């Protein structure tokens, strides 16, 4: 009983019932049948100070009800600019999704509550998050006719854009502390370029192996395709990086991958001499019967171009 009457307390704005329900012990964190919390329902109804003394009581500032709306959703939504504040101060999680995709930042932009989009965005929101419907916050202010913050959405894309040009860059050149720095202000490791490169192709292709370790620790696709079907364990075999091919593979690069013209990694090695990366290939599966489109094997590309040990290595494992 003391749960129900916190919760219509803190709904209605009885700042001096919820003061004494919660001196008598009523639970801060109580969830009514659809799992709104008293600070749920403060947030909503944009009452400050019971939201603060929520907070110093210990009401978790992140509760989900049943859908995955937080209280900073809900003030987001309402437009209570103060209580997006104190929740962002107390720990609210900024980019925080419901079961649609959505968060914070879609509900500002949406319901055009400008100084909650900008709060939200010094606070860390991601401008590139999608929900289920493949919209950002910047698709949903075009869309509802919120132009201001449109323009204010489009010129923190381009920043971030800019970031990832230099990151491909950074990657290519092999500039460590750069690539680290650019991941930290938010670059996408996994951008790519107009061919398909991205920094992970860059690196195995220049042999940076400092950046590949780094780029897979951030989250890049180990199998990334560019637009001829080259994956970065590609680039490593052809160029004969031993030390990167073995990253790749221990981060689950696909070793019997094909470009459109049916190359594997297997191939690249064989073809252009590198023995070692033959051996390892092998070692984790790679496929000695696999045909390019001119019919070739990798042991016919070693025969071909005069690689013996390695057409004997091929042999061994026919």
């Amino acid at each position: 009983d003391l749960g129900k009457k916190l919760l219509e307390a803190a709904r209605a704005g009885q700042d001096d019932e919820v003061r004494i329900l919660l001196a008598n012990g009523a639970d801060v964190n109580t969830a009514d049948e659809t799992g709104f919390t008293p600070l749920h329902l403060a947030a909503w109804e944009g009452h400050l100070g019971i939201v603060e003394v929520l907070l110093k009581n210990g009401a978790d500032v992140n509760a989900n009800d049943e859908r995955g709306h937080t209280p900073l959703h809900l003030a987001a939504y309402t437009g209570h600019l103060e209580i997006v504040e104190v929740l962002l101060k107390n720990g609210a999680g900024v980019n925080a999704t419901d079961v649609i995709g959505t968060a914070p930042l879609h509900l500002a932009a949406m319901w055009g509550h400008l100084e909650i989009v900008e709060v939200l965005l010094k606070n860390g929101a991601d401008v590139r998050a999608q929900d289920k419907f493949g919209k950002t916050p910047k698709d949903l202010a075009r869309d509802n006719g919120n132009e201001w913050i449109r323009e204010l959405l489009e010129k923190a894309e381009r920043k971030l854009k800019d970031l990832d040009r230099k990151l491909l860059e950074a990657a290519r050149a092999g500039h460590r502390d750069e690539v680290e720095d650019l991941i930290k202000n938010g670059a996408d490791v996994n951008t790519a370029d107009e061919t398909g490169f991205t920094p992970l192709h860059l690196a195995a292709w220049e042999g940076h192996l400092g950046i590949v370790e780094v780029l897979l620790k951030n989250g890049a696709d180990v199998n990334a395709n560019d637009e001829r079907g080259h994956t970065p364990l590609h680039l490593a075999a052809y160029t004969g990086h031993l030390e990167i091919v073995e990253v790749l593979l221990k981060n689950g690069a696909g070793v019997n991958a094909t470009d459109v013209i049916g190359t594997a990694p297997l191939h690249l090695a064989a073809m252009w001499g590198h023995l070692e990366i033959v051996e390892v290939l092998l070692k984790h599966g790679a496929d000695v019967n696999a045909q390019d489109k001119f019919g070739k094997t990798p042991f016919d590309l070693a025969i071909d171009n005069g690689n013996e040990d390695i057409a004997e290595v091929l042999q061994k494992a026919a």
